[PDB]
């Protein structure tokens, strides 16, 4: 009677029914898994995320507790969601996908993986079958589906709103699914979520910049199992969250425009993923950094003396990364077009160490970035946008005080982008093995990769036994 | 330097160096503290309540965890905070500020208690000396200070927001105090709070009034307790985290206008904080509540003969709680005016058994109802925003068939008005005990009236004590 919004009816009625059948979404969300993992356990090599890690309270025990891969955390679902979701995301080197918003659903395996893991444990307790790594995948296929989809067509950052919102909402609806529920409670979980908090997006900004960039989605998606929690536990929901007069979603947030699926819910999203392949930065500063890379070697010994650098761009990145003037620490550094320009131009490589103190202090650096002149190609805005295409496209070109210049080094399509997918894998691979190298001993980070690396195997891994770190 | 905006600047001031020196503050903390205890054991008595409490994993362990009155509970504080915040407010028993912005500040308890409780834990761990009730009673006044000021000049309910929020932002700035942070982690802590921003308030209206009216400040006070403690682990903040142009709170949210402080900081808040003495019902009917109750034995043997009922109100009344036709669950009756003045004519009293489906099954309800006239009167508008004053007016009169009528009873002041202090101060002892009577037996429902009603005492009694007599 009371009348449920469409939209999550939708995603309810996605999450419980529709079956996946492609091939390929499962083998790409096999790379995103890995890929992602490896991503988490190289910022434990970072102080300021691993001061967020970690019970409330130290020495807390959780009977058949999720456990924090990496650590030895064993944690309530809701905490190694946050947990893990922060590690993910940390340094800016996990997927991505680009639309009218942007964002990064791999996120969603925080809340995917703690849930997954505390279910298996709990069933294995009551002498139960616990769930494997293929449920694991589904769900990630499902959650970037869902995240993915309402991105297409609607923007919060045009209403001043963080995209994490859409990580929340896509992980609510998948893990209400792998707690047990059934179409009232996803429904209910996914109206809660969309009444709930919208973060702002200040922290991804200039000139407040800062390192909430980093865990943000893992707040969300950590409430997002909160909120499936609460709705297991029966707690109501709210029919037209989205859509109720003045008070609703859409009247106060979205400007009073409707909340949009552009497609039928399926498996588009996982299939056409954004990797991070080689460098930690700012998904609209891949494709320079690769061109500065190019370029480094025909600057590298003209090491001050550059005139000018032009940098070519597209409109998201004019929006969120043109910065000029002091940048203060290393999320601001690493959503910086022209650093991470002067980086790749200066090293001819990118790591997340080039973003600390010891790196940017290099008085190179700045020097370098006040020559650089940032302006849009309306072609490239345009190309970022067009489905058969969806390039993020930069282009670098140095002119020198004598007078002479580099050529202008275009590139469209970063090394994970789809149109690059098979020369990607193996680098993806390699990728994955240095980042557990830095924290994972010899013996044990040579059983993971190979686990993990085993695809067809992998599949029917127990999650419980798979989280072995 | 780097510029932190005012606001938050003022607020971290006040908050660790403002010396509260009002003995009415204190008195009325006092009060306070109790009634809203007391709201919250009663919430114990509703399964709806119940089943949001406990750990997220029973059988959870916590070295030194914060302790949930009227329950075996022992919980991380941040988990702690939304359990007694989410019993404190169930009900809509708790106390009230009303002024551009609505809310509770008694919600704040929730962090506060859960927060001074495990600090007192800890200490006592490492053999050091806990927190006091007079410690909480002051971290009480200036919550309800900092959320009742921005609630002065400050409305998010015109931009279709909760005020919630503001109870977030009160929690984190004495939160972060309690667990021991300085100037720059309260100052981090709170503009990370105003970033957060920020639940809808859809869950309070029409047609989809729900129990997350009982449960949002809760969750606001438990989030305000986790933003303290990521700031003690050095976590940043956001300077201009209200006036970034573009995206800042101002300018997302705000309608580019500026989060003002209406006067300086204080002890205002709570001294005149408003008290639901007698009737648990949202605020702007406490006093449509009152002359019903009145009005009740001139028409209880009459009810078949009534015509018409005329509801004279403010416009926060019209805003919220003015509704026609079926009312759904307890949270959309006990936000409903009519309802609410149906019930007090109907029985001559008003619990929270009466928004439950056995009674709003009374067809009788219903029937009255559709002869209520709800209308604006425009001088208890003003009234209700002016600072002298502060009404929240209601008038009834009830029409008879016969062309008779009964005369029209208005009420200004509810008994838990500041004017009506003395006079109240007696009947929310008696409301006290008999809500920790529905909970707890005999013998510790005396020990606890008796510790907590002698206020000189009271003061000086460790934090972690005064918890554990709750609790067994």
């Amino acid at each position: 009677m009371p009348k449920t919004d469409r939209v999550i009816e939708e995603i309810t009625d996605y999450v419980l029914e529709k079956e996946i059948t492609s091939a390929e979404a499962y083998t790409t969300a096999g790379h995103v898994l890995l890929d992602t993992l490896g991503c988490g356990i190289l910022a434990l090599r970072y102080p300021e995320c691993t001061k967020l890690l970690g019970p409330i309270v130290p020495g807390t025990t959780v009977p058949n507790g999720s456990k924090v891969p990496g650590t030895s955390y064993v944690l309530d679902p809701v905490r190694a969601a946050f947990n893990i979701g922060c590690m993910i995301r940390w340094l800016d080197y996990n997927d991505t996908w680009l639309a009218a918003e942007w964002g990064h659903p791999s996120d969603n395996l925080g809340g995917i993986l703690a849930a997954a893991d505390y279910v298996s444990r709990v069933r294995l307790s009551e002498g139960k079958e616990p769930l494997t790594v293929r449920d694991v995948l589904e769900m990630m296929i499902k959650a970037h589906e869902i995240q993915g989809v309402l991105a297409l067509e609607n923007s919060l950052n045009r209403v001043g709103l963080d995209h994490v919102l859409f990580v929340k909402v896509a992980t609510t609806a998948v893990a209400a699914k792998l707690l047990g529920g059934g179409r009232e409670e996803i429904k209910n979980a996914l109206s809660n979520a969309w009444i709930d908090n919208a973060a702002l997006r200040t922290y991804r900004h200039s000139p407040n910049t800062g390192s909430r960039k980093s865990w943000p989605a893992g707040d969300a998606t950590s409430r997002g199992v909160h909120l499936a929690l609460m709705s297991l536990k029966g707690e109501m929901g709210y029919p037209t969250a989205l859509s109720a007069p003045g008070w609703g979603f859409q009247d106060v947030l979205f400007n009073k425009k409707e909340i949009k699926l552009a497609r039928p819910l399926d498996a588009y999203v996982m299939e056409n993923v954004l990797f991070k392949v080689s460098y930690p930065a700012e998904f609209h500063a891949q494709t320079a950094a690769e061109s500065a890379v190019i370029l480094h070697p025909q600057v590298k010994n003209r090491i001050d003396e550059i005139d000018r650098v032009v940098i070519r761009t597209h409109e998201s990145a004019i929006r969120i990364i043109d910065k000029k003037g002091p940048l203060h620490n290393p999320a601001d550094r690493d959503h910086c077009l022209q650093y991470i320009t002067a980086i790749g131009l200066l090293f001819g490589d990118i790591t997340a160490q080039h973003y600390e103190a010891e790196t940017a202090n290099d008085p190179r650096i700045d020097k370098l970035r006040d020559k650089m002149e940032v302006t849009e190609n309306k072609t490239y805005t345009e190309d970022y946008l067009k489905p058969d295409k969806r390039s993020i496209s930069n282009a670098v070109q140095v002119h020198f005080k004598d007078g002479t210049s580099t050529e202008m080094v275009e590139c469209e399509f970063p090394l994970g982008h789809r149109f690059r997918r098979e020369e990607a894998v193996p680098k993806l691979l390699e990728k994955f093995s240095d980042n557990l190298k830095t924290h994972f001993p010899d013996k044990q980070h040579k059983h993971i990769y190979e686990r993990c690396t085993s695809y067809e195997t992998l599949q029917t891994m127990r999650v419980n036994e798979f989280v072995d770190m």
